[PDB]
């Protein structure tokens, strides 16, 4: 921690305080995670191979006394932040279009090698002025688990789990991601959270509420998951389009994919980049204010 000489403190993610930091030999910016047993050095130690241009760089590990710090590239906004300030206006189609494009093609990659994110939300997903949108704290739930409270004891958001999550699965799957990029989405489009559970079964029956309660016709197997239980309030679903109105069906459509609840069907990264509705994909540039 001598090489550095810290800004300001950006704020509270999951494992600690992030910092804005300054390396004192080269003068580069890095934002520095304050978070070891072996396995999560080898690890995170793992996914500072793990490069690709919308995944924020882990550039190293910093071991000293006990005390673990992860250096990543630092970016401009995150996009809640982003989000936040599109609030009067909202984050135009396009723009939305071409971010959750980039999201799709950074879980692409690192699903096929086979890395997870876990807890991806709107504060770990982040923006430059050129209109790119990278995802942070890739692979770090698997290498320190995600807590219940983070450094500040501040709720873990439960916002974008995964029903098989919430319900129990231990074994689940790259789906739980495209499950949160399908629930990021939503937001982007609607201006609010898709699902602001605030305890898990408050999040359970608002994804049931929405999407109706699952049983064995759309989901084989979810009555014996360790948490299903026979007694849940049975709800009938929505119409995405009374869910993410301004979408076009194209949008509504590759939505109700990635919100599939048997997580074996729910659409892959890779699939979804061929969806229909990323025909026009373009990248336009967000109106960023630093
Ligand atoms: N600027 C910047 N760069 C990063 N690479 C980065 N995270 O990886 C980051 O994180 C900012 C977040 C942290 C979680 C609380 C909300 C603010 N900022």
């Amino acid at each position: 921690m001598e090489n550095f000489q810290k800004v300001e403190k950006i704020g509270e993610g999951t494992y600690g305080v992030v910092y804005k930091a300054r390396n004192k030999l080269t003068g580069e910016v890095v934002a520095l995670k304050k978070i070891v047993p072996s396995t999560a050095i080898r690890e995170i130690s793992l996914l500072k191979e793990l490069n690709h241009p919308n995944i924020v760089k882990l550039l190293d590990v910093i071991h000293t006394e006990n005390k673990l710090y992860l250096v990543f590239e630092f970016l401009h906004q995150d996009l809640k932040k982003f989000m936040d300030a599109s609030a009067l206006t909202g984050i135009p189609l396009p723009l939305i279009k071409s971010y959750l494009f980039q999201l799709l093609q950074g879980l692409a990659f690192c699903h096929s090698h086979r890395v997870l994110h876990r807890d991806l939300k709107p504060q770990n997903l982040l923006i430059n002025t050129e209109g790119a949108i990278k995802l942070a704290d890739f692979g770090l739930a698997r290498a320190f688990g995600v807590p219940v409270r983070t450094y500040t004891h501040e709720v873990v958001t439960l916002w974008y789990r995964a029903p098989e999550i919430l319900l129990g699965c231990k074994y689940y799957s790259t789906a739980v991601d495209i499950w949160s990029l399908g629930c990021i989405f939503a937001e982007m489009v609607t201006r609010r959270a898709l699902f602001p559970g605030d305890s898990e079964i408050d999040q359970l029956f608002r994804i049931f509420r929405t999407l109706g309660t699952p049983d064995e016709v759309v989901w084989p197997g979810v009555t014996s998951m360790p948490d299903y239980k026979p007694s849940f309030p049975k709800w009938a679903r929505q119409d995405f389009s009374k869910v993410v109105p301004p979408l076009d069906e194209d949008g509504r459509s590759l939505l109700s994919q990635m919100l599939h609840y048997d997580p074996n069907k729910r659409i892959s990264a890779k699939a979804a980049l061929a969806h229909p509705f990323f025909q026009d994909v373009t990248k336009p540039v967000p109106h960023l204010r630093l």
